[PDB]
């Protein structure tokens, strides 16, 4: 099953290996360099069907940290460009997620602290959210508080950034919903403390990432897959609630033209207990594709290919996500394709490798 | 041993590892491409401390396929330049193997037929050599016998090769004396039947060979290695006598300057019985080692980790080259960190990734 092809909208991946969104902090400015080329291009090569690159900024306080990438001008844009191409060239689907971190921004890059940036770093920058609440932990700062200007900004910040995904030939896109960041936050009552239009009911925590979709879609384009990542639970004690209301939204992104659900945890705030193993994630995702009926994939632990196999003869999950694995062996979908006994194996890879493999 | 650093001359290797010169076929005219690009700064950042640049032709008619790369212009060696440059980002040394296939010449893709291009292909051209004698086979074609000018221009094309390699920042130079291509073919009375003073006696058939290595010694600087791969067997029911040979040209290469020897098997002839086994050079590689008194590498098999271990223990081998290994997997070196027991194992990759697989 793993190795079956899948169809959605105008797009055909030759399997159901997808690399899901993984930062590489190696941006300068937002712009990426031949670092991406290179990882994602060899990515490409190793047989994934998608390749989802990481969470790329659409505004330059939307980033997590100083070595995040960005797409917040057409120049941060134009650098795709031969990525998306060399993707193309080896015949995976190259996608992109778009991002904003909100009060997550402006935090070290993980191997140098992981945490909010000093308040007399030059390198920091004011954070803002959908109300003056930390994180808290390794995360203390206190964002600013959005106005309504800044939220029509942002939402045309990710109309812009998704334009620019599809002009630079992207062909798969995926809004950053989930994790704890904008997005997520705005969804949760943990963080979203507002008493207008944006805040307090269901209606109104969903109104943000609901205004944000229908402003992309009517840039992306109805032939490629429109997906999102969103935080479905948070293991918080309040998790048959907040699964319920989240069912619901995602219910309200299908009618809204949501192709796909990359269905995840939400981590807004520290103080949870997540059951952490071995596709721990199946369950909810398959509670999410059934009750939504949606498309989805899930992520966590699927690196061992029967494990990923029987996800999809469960009918878990439609595509399976395999990050921690893809940056251990670039070339997993071989190593897959060879444990789940597929003929001709080695040509899951270019010629120059497969010749030589069989 | 296998993750224990190597001095050459000037340059140091971060471990033992070295990755083998392996032909892609993914040239077009001799120039490299993207292809070559994104292979090779995959394997520089997977750890290997030495990574050598598949055979490169000196001259159009010593490629052995359509497809293989050249070096025998300024215009190609500036198309090595950035990747080059990228092997050095990585912390890699980058080598280069410089080749002229002989007789083995204008030749199919492995994946393509493998064999003698036909006659009335507009792709193919003549093939050149010691003597007007064809390898058989799967190669039928007689080759051309070279002229003394013919030698003398080849002998020079290798000089322009080194120097252009020497240019694109290259630190580390192979001759590709070995696999029956126009080196090993010179040395070889198989292959060998000249009665001028490029054949008959051991002093002969040595000469194309020692006065390469001298010209090419006077544009390749001290301070760099200087190093040949040489096939130093046939498995040919001759093997004592040919091993006594090829040990003592060994000791002429050294006394000429050269830094280390790649030790390889003839395939100067088709009518063999090679022992093919895992590490089965071992033993071969580390008489020539003892007897010339020259480090050496040597390859076939050892893409287990406790094998290429076993043969530095054993002070067999300074290098241990790993070919087929790196294909299937481009972090093979992490692959063998963790097989090893070596401390903090996955920072024998770049930070993006070490930092998550710890
Ligand atoms: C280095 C790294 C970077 C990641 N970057 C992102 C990201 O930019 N956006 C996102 O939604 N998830 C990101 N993730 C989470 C992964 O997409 C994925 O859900 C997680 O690694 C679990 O899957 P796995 O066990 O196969 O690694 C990242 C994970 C890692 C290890
Ligand atoms: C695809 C491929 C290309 C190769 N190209 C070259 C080459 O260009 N020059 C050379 O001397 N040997 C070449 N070799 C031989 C390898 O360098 C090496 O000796 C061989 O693969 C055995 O090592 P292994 O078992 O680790 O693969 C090539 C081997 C392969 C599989
Ligand atoms: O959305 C994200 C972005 C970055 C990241 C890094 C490590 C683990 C999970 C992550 O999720
Ligand atoms: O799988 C492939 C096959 C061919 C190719 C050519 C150039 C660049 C990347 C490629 O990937
Ligand atoms: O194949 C792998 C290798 C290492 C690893 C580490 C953490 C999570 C997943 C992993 O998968
Ligand atoms: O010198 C060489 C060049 C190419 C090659 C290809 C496959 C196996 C061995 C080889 O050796
Ligand atoms: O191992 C590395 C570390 C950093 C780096 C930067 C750019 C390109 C390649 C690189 O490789
Ligand atoms: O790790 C590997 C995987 C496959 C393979 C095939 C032939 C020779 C060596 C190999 O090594």
């Amino acid at each position: 099953a793993l190795f079956e092809p899948y169809t959605l909208k105008d797009v055909t991946l030759r399997n159901r290996i997808a690399i899901p969104p993984m930062s590489q902090y190696m941006a300068e400015d937002g712009m990426i360099n031949d670092w991406h080329h290179v990882h994602l291009a060899g990515l490409a090569r190793g047989g994934a069907g998608l390749l989802v690159v990481e969470a790329t900024a659409v505004a330059p306080e939307g980033r997590i940290t100083p070595g995040c990438a960005g797409i917040w001008s057409d120049a941060h844009a134009q650098a795709f460009v031969p990525v998306v191409q060399a993707i193309k060239a080896a015949g995976s689907v190259p996608g992109i997620q778009i991002a904003h971190a909100g009060r997550k921004a402006s935090a070290n890059r993980p191997w140098e602290g992981d945490d909010h940036i000093a308040a007399d770093d030059t390198r920091g920058w004011e954070t803002i959210a959908p109300s003056a609440i930390a994180f808290g932990a390794h995360l203390p700062k206190v964002p600013r508080e959005m106005t309504l200007d800044d939220i029509a900004r942002v939402k045309q910040d990710f109309v812009d950034a998704a334009r620019r995904a599809r002009d630079a030939g992207f062909e798969w896109i995926e809004l950053h919903f989930a994790h704890g960041y904008l997005g997520q936050s705005f969804f949760s009552e943990h963080s979203n403390k507002r008493t207008d239009a944006y805040g307090g009911s269901f209606d109104n925590r969903s109104r943000f990432l609901l205004e944000t979709l229908a402003a992309v879609r009517e840039v992306w384009p109805e032939n490629l897959p429109l997906t999102a990542r969103f935080g479905v639970l948070e293991y918080d004690g309040r998790d048959e609630q907040t699964l319920e209301e989240s069912i619901e939204l995602a219910r309200r992104f299908k009618a809204g033209g949501l192709d796909l659900l990359s269905v995840s945890v939400g981590f807004t705030i520290p103080d949870t207990n997540i059951p952490w193993g071995p596709a721990f994630m199946g369950p909810i995702a398959e509670r999410v594709r059934r009750e939504a009926k949606l498309p989805v994939t899930s992520a966590w632990g699927f690196g061992t290919p029967q494990l990923a196999e029987a996800a999809l003869q469960a009918n878990q999950l439609d595509l399976v996500s395999v990050g921690r694995a893809h940056l251990a062996d670039p070339h997993w979908a071989y190593f897959a394709a060879k444990e789940l006994g597929v003929e001709k194996a080695s040509w899951t890879l270019p010629a120059p490798y497969a010749h030589w493999l069989e």
